[PDB]
This record gives structure tokens, sequence and C-alpha cells, in this order.
């Protein structure tokens, strides 16, 4: 996990580590608190969307599959979304791995 922007001192910094944050460009304690937050914010809510996005493959019928392993995988988008759709992502998800 690192830190997708920090706004440092010396100006904004895209896809950057805390070490090397902090390292490098010199950002504030706040400032790595603030984009960790922000960067967990951000990775959960797109998280989810990602285990239904790139498990899309099950779900779209073409696919030679039993419907035993197609409704694993219906339930699997479910289940995440059986969990409350996080906004303000500032809560540890734990949501299902997929089967296969």
């Amino acid at each position: 996990m690192l830190l997708h922007s920090v706004e440092t001192p010396r100006g904004e910094i895209l896809n950057v580590s805390e070490q090397e944050a902090r390292d490098v460009f010199g950002a504030s304690e706040q400032a790595i608190a603030d984009a960790r937050k922000a960067t967990i914010l951000q990775t959960l809510r797109i998280e989810r969307d990602e285990r239904l996005r790139a498990c899309d493959w099950t779900q779209v019928q073409d696919v030679v599959l039993t419907a035993d392993q197609k409704a694993t995988w219906a339930k699997y988008r479910q289940a995440l979304r059986d969990l409350p759709e996080t906004v303000t992502d500032l809560s540890q998800i734990v949501w299902p791995q997929l089967p296969v």
C-alpha cells in the first residue's frame, strides 16, 4: 500500500510510499496520515467494484461453466453488495475471496 497522492511542501506527488514521501519529498506526518486515509478510502470503494467487474467473465453466461459455478460467482458479487457499500471508506473491508 503506497499513497496515490501526497501534497508535499514541494508540491503534489502521484503514486508514492510513506517512506519515499517523508525521505525524499519531506512530507508531514499529518500529510502522510491524510494521504494514507485517502488512499485507503479510494482503494476500498474501487476494490469492491474490481471484485465485481473483473469476475464479470463468469457473469456473462457465454462462458462454459456449470450453473453451480456461475451461481457461486453470482453470489460472489451479491455478497460484496450484501456488505453495505461503505460511503467514505474508513473501515477495514473484509469480503469473499473468489471460489476458483
